[PDB]
Order: structure tokens, then sequence, then C-alpha cells
């Protein structure tokens, strides 16, 4: 169905049809630069102006101004719609899940003598993430993900979520000390987002690719007639939401094993966006087409020795010869009922060795819907309950929340 | 096969080894050596020595037996088991699974070891399973780790023939003695005995 919001934009005919935002910063992050990237499509004129213009609540921190016409890039010359703005600040209050300081840019666009033709904005969060020598750093600090898969799920309302469901989601993780939050597995509702940015929670915003059901996983993530197909669902979700802080890793998809296409993605993210580490488990959870190795339900000291996936231990995933990367684990510690046996071996050793750190718990809130009996009264239907044939019963309730977002 | 070197008295322990006046007498014990015995293939690893710190002394005979000899890893344990000065991590009685932080020269977990940031070396223990007396309790521990992990390839125990020497009591009848039984003043008692078999060859 129609399960997410419909409207109407008006736009003006010379319009600000895209816009980056982007912050640098030096080595002990006491000086940043603010890139702003603004695009317009319509009809240039020589008079066109763009201002991107910084805020720190109510004071002004940095503003620039510029005609259109980027800089040189080929034989051809340089973008004529485009502008890139570069603005300093100096000791930049920086955005983590701890204190989640926000900026507000405002990219006017505007003619020469000053009207105003268009306003856009978005918030910004001065931080710096990526991965050197094995670790994922937050502002040069090795993160430790105390992270929770989240399905968007209303046990009346199915998957249509509002706003004030989503409050009550990020104020029981935080208060349950989770700092980070996996986008299971999908592109969720906008304002998810700017709730992450704003009450502070790492995001992993992945693309809605999942062919689990294929034979073999990979059947059509290999297959180059599904690579256009492919690339719209991951390039469209870079585009929708790389100006957001709290997004920090971009993932591929969800177990659709390791094709080619995968590793053609991973490079197309690599090059729009470098600020972002990706990630992807399928395949066996160390592919090429992943900067941090990502298991599924690995353990910390048992080995799974599948044929062509297998499941090490993350203790030795980590000693592994040759492999140098990160371990965060996107799914682990399943929470299906009476669960989390085993749970303290995982943050021993993520407390231990410095390359682990940390994972996602699956998951936060049971996927059961409601039913009615006879009288009226409500109960709590899992898989089956519908007529829904095959199924598979209770694997739908694996939260750490009920449904109601009562606590397990 | 290892260099006549140890200084493990020195306060601090590589006083003598980062002293380039020493570095003669250092380099003499190292290369004649490998002088003697680099035709032998029981030979697989050479041995800057025991406990002497970690020096610039090391670092300089490390290359130079990388040089003349580029058919055998070297490896050394001073300075915390993973110097420039090693080919191999080889650590001295590392646990399997609980660290140990020392200052300046923490010995970690093995299975911790391999996986710091920026170590791709292997992990032999040069010495582990100090077997003083009745000892070598875990040690199924340390196979398992040897078995699971690849870049764990073993070690040495610590270590095979007990060094107790024989005295005679009155009756002429012999008796094992160790540290202190001669009147040596200060010894160190009864840790000269730490061997798999005792003296004569019997087995523990
Ligand atoms: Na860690
Ligand atoms: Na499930
Ligand atoms: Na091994
Ligand atoms: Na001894």
């Amino acid at each position: 169905g129609i399960f997410r919001d419909v409207s109407l934009l008006h736009k003006p005919t010379t319009q600000i049809s895209d816009f980056h935002v982007a912050t640098r910063f030096n080595d002990d992050f006491s000086r940043a630069v603010l890139e702003a990237e603004v695009q317009m499509c319509g009809e240039l004129r020589d008079y066109l102006r763009v201002t991107v213009s910084l805020w720190q609540g109510e004071t002004q921190v940095a503003s620039g101004t510029a005609p259109f016409g980027g800089e040189i890039i080929d034989e051809r010359g340089g973008y004529a719609d485009r502008v890139t703005l570069r603005l300093n600040v100096e000791n930049p209050k920086l955005w983590s899940a701890e204190i989640p300081n926000l900026y507000r840019a405002v990219v006017e666009l505007h003619t020469a003598d000053g009207t105003l033709i268009e306003a856009e904005a978005c918030d910004v969060g001065f931080r710096v993430v990526r991965i050197e020598n094995g670790l994922l750093l937050l502002n040069g600090k090795p993160l430790l993900i105390r992270g929770v898969n989240r399905h968007e799920h209303h046990p009346l309302h199915g998957q249509v979520m509002d706003e004030q469901t989503m409050v009550q989601d990020i104020l029981l993780m935080k208060q349950n000390n989770f700092n980070a939050v996996r986008c299971s597995h999908y592109p969720n509702h906008p304002l998810w987002y700017t709730l992450c940015d704003r009450y502070g929670l790492y995001v992993v915003d992945e693309a809605n690719i999942e062919t689990h059901g294929m034979v073999p996983m990979n059947r059509l993530t290999d297959d180059p007639r599904w690579l256009p197909a492919m690339s719209e669902r991951v390039t469209r979700m870079v585009q929708r939401d790389r100006n957001h802080p709290s997004v920090i890793i971009w993932s591929l998809g969800n177990e659709s094993g390791h094709g080619a296409n995968h590793d053609a993605l991973y490079r197309w993210i690599k090059s729009v966006d470098p600020s972002r580490p990706v990630q992807y488990e399928g395949g066996g959870a160390d592919t090429t087409a992943t900067d941090i190795i990502c298991p599924m339900y690995a353990r910390v000291d048992e080995d799974q020795p599948f044929p062509a996936v297998p499941k090490w231990s993350i203790k030795k995933w980590l000693s592994l010869p040759g492999e140098t990367r990160p371990l965060i684990l996107c799914e682990y510690a399943h929470a299906m009922g009476n669960s989390l046996g085993g749970f303290a071996k995982y943050w021993q050793a993520f407390r231990q060795y410095p390359r682990l750190q940390g994972g996602f718990v699956w998951d936060w809130v049971d996927q059961s819907l409601i039913k009615y009996d006879e009288n009226g009264n409500p109960w709590s239907a899992y898989g089956g309950d519908f007529g829904d044939t095959p199924n598979d019963r209770q694997f739908c309730m694996n939260g750490l929340v009920f449904a109601d977002r009562t606590p397990h």
C-alpha cells in the first residue's frame, strides 16, 4: 500500500536541485572546513548567487557567497550550474552520539541585488568517520558500537511509522545504553534520521536489497541484467541521506550472497561519498565489498565451519592471515523470546579486543500484529495467524521490547 | 639456534644492549654463531638471545642476519616480543585468554596479541607452560588454541630437564641438589628444576 507520506512540493523555475555538505578537519579537530556543493536547475543567469550560512542556534558562525560556475575538472571545462562554497569554522562543536552538537546550514538561492528565490536547509554535524589501522574511528576515537537492529513496525498500523513511536523508540534505546541503530534492512522514514541527529544515535543506512530466497543466494546479484535494478536502490539511498550526520556507515543490503554487482556498488559509494565506510555481510562477511568484517551471529569462541561461508569465532576471525579490518557484528544475540543467554561473553570480548568494536542486537521490537478474538479483545498474532501459508510462525518476534514497546 | 646474549640482571634490561660500546661484543656473539651453524638443515630460526631488553644493537644484529642468511627467520623476545627485531611474535609465558598489562612490556593473551592493530606476524611462544615440579596445569588450553588459530603455531615448553646437581650426604648416598645446597648465596633455590624429565632423564 501507500505506507508513507504523500505530499506536493512547489518549487520555482530556477531552483536548487541538489546540495551536498562535507566537513573536513585538521589533526586535532580545532579547525573545520564545511564544503558545500550546491546544484541548480533551470536557466542560468549571471545575477544568480548562492549564499550558504551556518548557524549555531541563533548566532551565525560562518557564511559564504558565490556566483555559479565550478572549477575546471576536465578538458571541456567545469559545471556552470554548480557552486562549491568552503566555510571555515574555528573550534567546531563536534557531533557524536554522546553529545549531538548540531549546526544549521541554510542555502539561499538569490539574485545579485538580493531578492530570495529559494532557501533550503539541513542540520549539520561536524564529524569524521574513518577506518585507520584496522579501527573504526569517530573524531579520532575508536567506537564501541552498542547497537540494535530495528524494523519499522507498529502492531496496529503495520509498517506505517509516526513521530511519536519513533521518539518512543529512541528514548528507550538511549535509556538502555544503546548508541547505534541499524536500519534493517531498508532506508527508513526520513524523520528517523533527523531524530537520530538530534538525540544522538549512530545510524547504519542500508539499501533495500535482499534476495535471501534465491538458490543460490547471489543468483540475481551476480547477474548484470539486475545491476540496473540494484544500482537504483543503492544510488538513490545515498543521494537521499548523505547529508545526515547520524548516518556513519553505508550498507549494501542484507543476505544477497556475493556477486559482482555488490563490488560495483561498493566502489560507486566509495567514489561519491568517501566520508563513510561501506559494509556488506553477504558472501561470508569478509568479501571485497565491505570495509568492515560484519558477520551474522558469529560466536565468541566457537567456530561454525559451514562450506564456502564459514562463521568463524569473532576472536579467530580477526587473526586470520592477511586480515586487517575491524569487526562489527551486523546481527548478533538473537533475542527470540526468552533469550540473550551468553550476552556477557560478547561484551567481555568487545571490551578486551580493540578490533572487536561491538555489534547490533537482533532486534529491537517484536513484529507481532493485533487480532481480535470474538469479544473484541486484542491479542498478539504471529506468522500463521492470518491464514498465510507457508509462513515462519514465531520467528517474527525477536525483539527486546514487545510490539507496544514494553520491555522484555 | 640462539646467540649467547642475556643481560637479564641489568637495570634496565637493555642497559648494555642499547649502548654502542657493547655492539662489538654483542656482534661477535651473533656473527660467529651464524658462521658456525648456517649449513645445518635442522636450524630453521635464528634467535638474537634472551631477555636483554630491546636496544638498537638488537635491530642492527637483526638486519645483519637477514642480510647474510635470508633463508631463516630471526626471532627475539626482549622488549615486549613484538619489536622490529623479530620476524615472529615470541612471548614468554603469555596466557591463552588472560591479559597481563605490565607497563611498557604487556603480555597480552595470545589470542588478543594476533589481532592487535597492524599486527601480521605469526606467534610462536618461545617459552610457555613452566614445568616447575608438579605443573603443566592448563596445558590443554594452549593446544586447543594452537589447533584453532592458524597464526598460533605452537611454542617451546620450559623446559626439558631439571638442572639439579648430585651431592653426597655422609654414607656416599647421592641426592639431588638445587640452588643453595653448595653454599652459594644469594641463589634462587629450586627455580633451577623446571624439567619435564628428571636430571637422570626419567620422566615427570
Ligand atoms: Na573493542
Ligand atoms: Na526474524
Ligand atoms: Na595453528
Ligand atoms: Na629456571
